[PDB]
């Protein structure tokens, strides 16, 4: 009934987990990072890390531990999905080709039980006899590791404490043992069991239960030869060993709970630890000797080293480096060192990790240019609290523009053999040639002996031997640099034109129509060595030396007229080695080949703006593994550039492109500006790093952005964002933020809101105190900062007009909160303007709880009180004034309009419409979700679709039902494990302004970033007919089915996904080999062709 496509624009950025050991060989260092469903493997080494491979699971990673059995050479990984999905992972590379194998796999769901309280645990025996899962109060899942149980059966035994804290497996026991706290009304307890694997039951432990402190949270296991447990709590730090028991109360870890730990010794003599307020701690085991040669613990200390990010998790990856894993803020690389510094910290950042979650509000401003949209988010929390503002493509800073038309082709050029810099930029035109000199950012005309000017430069260069090389449409000329001489020429032998031209440092390679000839560079010697007849006409050349291959090429690669061939040759013999049809009748413009992380690719660009790209043997000259994507709609131009030590591709047509790579597959990003026509690198004493550009009429020089897909901004703000909102006419968003302060009240740290240019009041962790901000939207400098009452907590925020008043307002809606009401029972609206640099309130209103959601509609102002959604007119007295009252809810948290329509989403109740009824001056009830559905946000997706998340991670759609009672049922037509958290929905898109219709935007708990658009029945049909093919085709890791992924799932309710495509399946068509694809598209409705469905998936990947 319900068509509707959900795809991934930005991919989770918030750090769920990280481990470290030995996972892609014995000899590797890695870090692996969970980032929800996304796992990134690191390898560990002096540069930094180096990414190896990143993959997706069909599942939220819950647990993620390495662990190595006997009888295997490194360490396998172990991975359980918040759905219960438990695999046994092995790293495998042959070749470029890596592949993660699924060793073991199965379900451990069990058929009674509710989750535990402080989640799923899942902990590895330090002997690999099993792995222990404590998924529900009262039970401890076992599954025994043994090669044989591929199918990961396990058994459970009955857990007499049911509220457990946190277990770990402890070191150096005869029979696998845990340590666990668990609170009973006593308080808080430390207690082991051993784990019988012939009884399935638990043994009595080595040692004997211990009261701990009442807020006693983490368990660490700590390794030989101390053996033992410390547990960490607020005020205390224990150590447990048998008879042996040893506890320090250090004030200083007092302030702030510790939630993170990581060992940095193997021996367990140093662990790091993290609060929430960012402090970075070293705890200290010192050793005391034994007769015996055994290792007791002396004593324990802790040591303040510093601050980073509010971490999640750290882990050591030696010799001073630690990665800092956030979801509040951004991940780290810090370094810690031996010696403090000039305000005493040990710690210094070294890489800052872009992290936008969590979203907890967004709003879509064409900031800069029309139809441009940018989202800014309202990201992180505390001191990590920030504005993130995220727009598509790579811009370019430009610093120079000569106005210079019919730029034919660019060079750089050293002209001096003893600078490193280029100082010299050649042009082509239509039958000549031009030089410019660059003493520093002055550009002039010159001329340059040994070049001509009355011919058209096809190439010119550095070549080996101190020369230079001009190739026209007449010869090739190689020039001496000192003094500048011709030293060699060489012509055709009847002295026919040059059609095409490629060359490196010492090679030359130059087609006459049909005819290749291939010269060296030698001192003042132009060679020839050999030539060819080309079957047809030849269309592009390229000679680029990849590789260890010492600036050399073997290969020739060649674009052809009539049979559209890109082919690969040997030099000098020009054998083919392998040819590529590429079909049409539309011939190569530009060919090359490139390497990316290390991977050698074949491009191949037509002048429709098809590029096809391959991998590239430079052995055998194989081209393998066809890829196609369209870059637009004229020829394409390609030039390699370096930036940030990195090589990537410039494209040059109406759609400019940079080409680069990430996770070894290449990647497409639109460069922010009108058509580029030629461009060159070029790094000179007055332009350095720089590109040089060209289009019909202009010459530009400038400096690229970092090469991605996303442009992200960062406003710090060091308190929590909570709402936003854009005010044109003021040019400024509002924020409502909170900071912490601690009980007067005393603030943490200075903040946007006591930052501000200047500040108002409201007249009449300890504590929340909330603030309006109004922000610059061109600084984003804090103007002003307007403070609530103490203990108001500002909910929900909006800019509009009302009634006949012209003034565009910010409108505040608060509660007033306090310890032991159940919910609030009073709270503000408040009228605010912004006028000459300062908030200035215009009215309030009191009502009797907590203002969640606000909505301008028609000229009134919509807000939902505890259980009530009201509507407010307003008067010429400017006040507010009720006009009429919707009273069956729970709890109104969120509000959507369209026309007189009004999406209500409750607490517990899913979903709800309701009219304005306009002659009549009431709401009528329409119809509502009678399914419950605990929400997180709602959307209108128009007058008939009304979008729902919820908070287990699933997205629904309900439709009316086309009785009266019958007509006041919405029916959920669209169902959608997500598995992302749903704080906000907006209309709106990143792509300047169709299979496809509408755009909704959503933000989540970690980062992720996702659309919503609506499909007719017919793409939705041939979409899902896909996917069920994918499905088949594409091996999951841990071997999840995608719809088992897919399906919703709450406690309530399982039932198969409907209604929904995942784009982020649809979309992996284009990466899939074409064995695969012509798989996939067997008989599916005329008969499509691979072709077709790389052009239709194209058109989707557009729409993000
Ligand atoms: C369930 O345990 C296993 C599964 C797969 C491979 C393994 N190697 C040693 C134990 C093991
Ligand atoms: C090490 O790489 C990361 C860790 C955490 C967050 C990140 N964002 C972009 C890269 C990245």
């Amino acid at each position: 009934m319900s068509y509707n496509y959900v795809v991934t624009a930005q991919k989770p950025t918030a750090v769920n987990g990280c481990v470290t050991g030995h996972f892609t060989s014995a000899e590797d260092l890695n870090l692996l990072i969970a980032k929800n469903t996304r796992l990134e493997i690191y390898v560990v080494t002096a540069e930094g890390l180096r990414p190896v491979k990143e993959v997706g699971m069909y599942g939220k990673i819950a647990v993620m531990e390495l662990f190595r059995p006997k009888g295997e050479s490194k360490d396998l990984l172990f991975i359980l999905t918040a759905k219960y999905n438990a695999c046994i992972l092995e790293y495998k590379q042959s070749g470029e080709s890596i592949d993660i194998i699924t060793r073991a796999h199965g379900n451990v769901q069990d058929r009674i039980g509710r989750p535990s309280e402080t989640g799923i645990i899942g902990i590895i025996d330090p002997e690999c006899r099993m792995i222990g899962l404590r998924l529900y109060d009262g039970l401890f899942k076992v599954i025994p590791l043994d090669r044989d149980n591929k199918e990961l059966k396990a058994f459970n035994i009955r857990l007499e404490e049911l509220h457990v804290i946190d277990v770990k497996f402890l070191y150096g026991c005869q029979a696998p043992t845990i340590c666990f706290v668990y609170q009973d009304p006593q308080g808080r307890h430390v207690k082991t069991y051993e784990v019988s694997l012939r009884e399935k039951e638990f043994n009595k432990g080595p040692w004997k239960q211990e009261n701990v402190e009442a807020e006693a949270s983490m368990v660490i296991a700590v390794p030989e030869p101390f053996g033992g447990a410390i547990i960490i709590g607020q005020e205390s730090i224990t150590y447990h060993n048998g008879d042996k028991y040893l506890a320090i109360a250090p004030p200083i870890i007092k302030q702030s709970t510790i939630v993170c730990h990581n060992r940095v010794d193997p021996n367990g003599s140093r662990y790091l630890l993290g609060d929430m307020e960012g402090r970075l701690f070293m705890l200290l085991l010192e050793k005391e000797e034994q007769m015996d040669g055994t290792v007791t613990l002396k004593d324990l200390r802790v040591e303040l080293l510093g601050e980073t990010s509010i971490a999640e998790c750290l882990t050591y990856l030696d010799n001073g480096v630690v990665f800092v894993g956030s979801r509040l803020g951004d991940s780290q690389l810090v370094k810690l060192n031996v010696d403090s510094n000039e305000q005493g910290s040990y710690v210094v950042a070294m890489e800052t990790f872009t992290n936008l979650g969590p979203i907890v509000d967004m709003c879509v401003v064409d900031l800069e240019r029309q139809g441009q949209g940018q989202l800014v988010t309202c990201s992180g929390a505390f001191k990590e609290g920030s504005l993130r503002i995220i727009r598509n493509g790579i811009g370019i800073h430009e610093h120079a523009s000569i106005d210079l038309p019919g730029i034919k082709g660019l060079w750089p050029l050293r002209s001096d053999p003893n600078r490193e810099t280029d100082d010299t930029l050649v042009l082509s035109f239509v039958g000549q040639t031009r030089v410019l000199m660059l003493n520093g950012e002055e550009v002039e005309e010159t001329e340059l002996m040994g070049f001509v000017d009355d011919q058209q430069t096809f190439f010119c260069g550095n070549v080996a031997h101190q020369q230079l090389i001009q190739i026209t449409s007449a010869s090739v000329r190689l020039v001496s640099q000192e003094p500048k001489a011709l030293v060699s020429e060489w012509k055709e032998p009847q002295a026919k034109n040059i059609s095409v031209a490629s060359c490196n440092s010492s090679q030359v390679v130059v087609a006459v129509g049909r005819a290749l000839y291939y010269l060296q560079i030698h001192p003042q010697e132009l060679r020839q060595i050999s030539h060819t007849e080309m079957e047809h006409e030849v269309a592009c050349l390229d000679i680029t030396p990849l590789g260890d291959s010492n600036g050399l090429s073997p290969l020739c690669a060649i674009g052809l007229w009539t049979d559209i061939s890109a082919r690969i040759l040997k030099l000098p013999s020009f054998e083919l080695l392998h040819k590529e049809m590429l079909g049409g009748e539309i011939i190569p413009r530009s060919i090359l080949m490139t390497t990316f992380e290390s991977s050698h690719y074949l491009l191949c660009a037509l002048g429709d703006g098809a590029l096809f790209y391959f991998g590239l043997n430079i052995e055998t000259g194989l081209l393998s593994d066809r890829k196609k994507v369209t870059l637009g709609t004229q020829p394409t131009v390609l030039r390699t550039f370096r930036s940030l030590s990195t090589t990537n591709v410039f494209a040059c047509s109406d759609r400019p492109t940079v080409i680069y790579s990430s996770n070894h597959k290449l990647v497409f990003s639109n460069v922010n500006l009108k058509e580029v026509n030629y461009m060159c690198p070029l790094n000179s004493d007055g332009y350095p790093d720089s590109l040089a550009l060209a289009n019909n009429s202009t010459l530009t020089i400038g400096t690229i952005d970092e090469i991605q897909k996303l442009h992200i901004r960062t406003v710090p703000l060091y308190e929590s964002p909570r709402k936003i909102c854009y005010q044109e006419v003021s040019q400024c968003f509002g924020v409502l933020s909170s900071r912490i302060e601690v009980q007067g009240t005393t603030a943490l740290r200075p903040s946007a809101s006591t930052q501000a240019l200047s500040s108002s009041v409201s007249s009449s962790e300890e504590v929340e105190v909330h603030n309006l901000l109004i922000i610059d939207q061109h600084t984003f400098e804090v103007l002003h900062a307007h403070q609530f009452l103490q203990n108001e907590y500002a909910l929900s925020l909006v800019s509009c007009k009302l009634g006949k008043d012209p003034n565009t307002y910010f409108i505040v809606g608060t509660a007033m909160v306090y310890p032991e009401e159940a919910e609030p029972k009073q709270g503000r609206i408040v009228v605010f303007q912004y006028s000459d640099g300062k908030l200035q309130t215009v009215a309030e209103k009191e009502v009797k709880g907590a203002v969640y959601s606000m909505v301008e509609f028609n000229g009134k102002l919509l807000a939902s009180i505890n259980s009530t959604v009201r509507l407010y007119e307003w008067t010429t007295e400017k006040e507010l004034r009720t006009e009429c009252n919707h009273y069956n809810n729970i709890m109104a948290l969120y509000l959507k309009t369209k026309g007189d329509f009004i999406l209500v989403g409750d607490l517990m109740r899913s979903v709800l419409l309701l009219a304005y009824k306009p002659m009549e001056g009431n709401f009528e009830e329409i119809a509502r979700d009678f399914n419950p559905n605990w929400m997180s946000a709602v959307e209108i997706l128009d007058d008939d679709n009304f979008l729902g998340a919820e908070n287990a991670f699933n997205l629904f759609v309900c439709q009316k039902d086309s009785t009266d009672e019958e007509r006041q049922h919405l029916q959920e037509v669209g169902l959608f494990h997500l598995g992302e958290f749903v704080n906000v929905f907006c209309h709106g898109s990143l792509v300047m302004q169709t299979p496809t219709q509408g755009s909704v935007l959503f933000g989540t708990v970690n980062g992720m970033i996702g659309l919503v658009t609506s499909l007719s029945e017919s793409w939705y049909n041939l979409l899902l007919d896909m996917q069920n093919r994918l499905n088949k085709v594409i091996k999951s890791v841990g071997k999840i089915e995608h719809s088992f992924w897919r399906s919703f799932h709450t406690e309530r309710k399982t039932e198969p996904a409907t209604g929904f495509i995942d784009g982020d399946l649809i979309e992996s068509f284009l990466d899939i080999s074409r064995p695969k694809m012509q798989e996939v598209v067997a008989n599916l409705q005329r008969e499509a062709t691979a072709d077709d469905l790389i052009k239709v998936v194209e058109e989707l990947t557009r729409i993000h």
